[PDB]
């Protein structure tokens, strides 16, 4: 019944802090666990946003929300067409028809391996390669992908993108050894292709092999993989050999001339500091500065020198430092002694008590602020909110409003913290302005939160890259 959700979170129990946050489409997890075993609606717009699209606007603050773990679940292919809608990619009337029925396209196909052929018996779809020049059959029509590719053989192909009916067939195929997946062509590259069925493509160069330094699979199930989230990390670090620079894998002890390549995921580095400890044994032995980075742009990163000596060690742990979000609401808060939501903890020109219970990991020493979570959608085409051409582009902006504490000593734990707090009058309705003036019509606003965050110097797991000698 399970498709390997119950020995994912199983795992996670078992591997993660206790205050880590893990997150799925829709929930599963949260479902899987309360429902079954003893996000919100405005988050799922901006989760799907990430999902369904590719390059720069794929790029979500899942930091602001303290992400940890993703857990994609590939049997969600069936619910792409709704994730495509949610994140903006496709139009109403491709989600799901328009009027008379008409226009619905399927985004994604699985077509599981069935010998030398790729087939989707439910889909009467198949893709049979031995020709040669790859056949696509689609019901009795027979089909061109506007683009077949393999992975690993990178291998390309391209094609009329039309059927034997002569009808468009705006499709792109990509080939696995042991899956296939037909996609619609405004989300061939969606990442969650490359997230669930491993197919690392991606219309900007270097986007993949970014995104996979910022989402790292630690586990899989059935159709579950975990992935740890860090919105900044390493995914080439270049060695200099004989004035040339040459990609390594692991470090040997000692003395090194790297080029280290950051990819930095949804926010800026700002006024950080890179580290590299020394690991032994899942132990720190030795934790040395290597760089600091005032700034960096998360759409435009640029390659850092570093000349570093090594002790010896077994791994070793590039880690960046800066101000980020912590902590773990791990009870209603309370404002004046009556509990209020989280996510709406004090009303515009409002103030009052705040009573926090706050749970971390480890010592913390941070500053308390009310932060501001405008997540709304755009309609980037078509007349209307209702025209069936209309498709709608999520947007999330966060700002911080006032700083309502000031140098709090967190201990790893529970923690209660009791403060007096004030919203500016104005701030929220102000914004909400700003919005509609800079779009109009198009405006649809779905959430709204203003929420009490702690911020802190936290550490970021770049990369771990284990020690080798430099003979074997
Ligand atoms: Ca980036
Ligand atoms: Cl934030």
């Amino acid at each position: 019944e399970t498709s390997g959700w119950e020995d994912a979170l199983k795992w996670l129990r078992e591997n993660t802090p206790e205050y880590s946050t893990a997150t799925s489409w829709w929930d599963y997890g949260y479902w899987i666990e309360s429902s079954l075993l003893g996000h919100a609606r405005d988050r799922d717009h901006i989760l799907a946003l990430f999902l369904a699209r590719d390059g720069n606007i794929s790029e979500v603050d899942f930091e602001s929300w303290e992400l940890n773990y993703f857990l994609v679940y590939l049997n969600d292919w069936a619910k792409f067409n709704a994730i495509s809608y949610l994140g903006g990619a496709i139009t109403r009337r491709e989600y799901n028809g328009d009027e008379s029925g008409r226009g619905a396209v399927t985004t994604l196909l699985p077509l599981p391996r069935y010998g030398e052929k790729y087939v989707n018996l439910y889909a009467k779809v198949i893709v049979d390669v031995s020709n040669s020049s790859v056949k696509v059959t689609v019901g009795d029509r027979e089909c061109d992908p506007l683009m077949v590719t393999f992975t690993p053989s990178g291998k390309t192909i391209k094609g009329t993108g039309t059927c034997s009916d002569g009808n468009a067939f705006p499709y792109v195929l990509h080939l696995t050894p042991t899956i296939g997946v037909l996609a619609y062509y405004k989300v061939a590259t969606a990442n969650f292709i490359k997230l669930a069925f491993g197919v690392p493509a991606s219309t900007i160069p270097g986007f993949s092999d970014k995104l996979f330094s910022n989402f790292e699979p630690v586990y899989e199930s059935g159709n579950v993989i975990v992935y740890r989230f860090t919105p900044f990390g390493i995914y080439k670090i270049e060695e200099n050999i004989n004035g040339t620079w040459k990609q390594v894998y692991n470090l040997t002890p000692g003395k090194h001339e790297l080029k280290l390549y950051i990819s930095a995921f949804g926010r800026d580095i700002e006024n950080a500091t890179l580290y590299i400890y020394a690991i032994n044994n899942e132990k720190i032995i030795e934790k040395i500065k290597i760089a600091e980075i005032s700034h960096m742009d998360y759409l435009n990163e640029y390659p850092i020198a570093v000349n570093v000596t090594l002790p010896n060690a077994t791994s070793y742990r590039f880690v960046l430092v800066q101000k980020g979000p912590i902590g773990v609401l791990l009870d209603a808060p309370k404002v004046n002694g009556e509990i209020r939501s989280p996510t709406n903890i004090l009303r515009e020109g409002e103030s009052g008590e705040i009573e926090l219970k706050v749970g971390v990991d480890k010592d913390y020493t941070a500053d308390l602020y009310l932060r501001a979570t405008f997540i709304y959608l755009v309609r980037k085409s078509g007349k209307d909110n209702e025209d069936y051409d209309a498709a709608f582009e999520p947007q999330m902006d966060v700002f911080f409003i006032t700083k309502i504490g000031e140098n709090i000593q967190l201990k790893e734990g529970e923690n209660t913290v009791k403060v007096r707090a004030e919203l500016p009058e104005g701030v929220i309705s102000s914004y909400k302005d700003e919005l509609q003036r800079k779009y109009g019509d198009k405006l649809i606003i779905r959430g709204i939160r203003v929420e009490p965050v702690f911020i802190a110097e936290k550490e970021y797991l770049m990369l771990e890259v284990s020690a080798s000698a430099p003979h074997h």
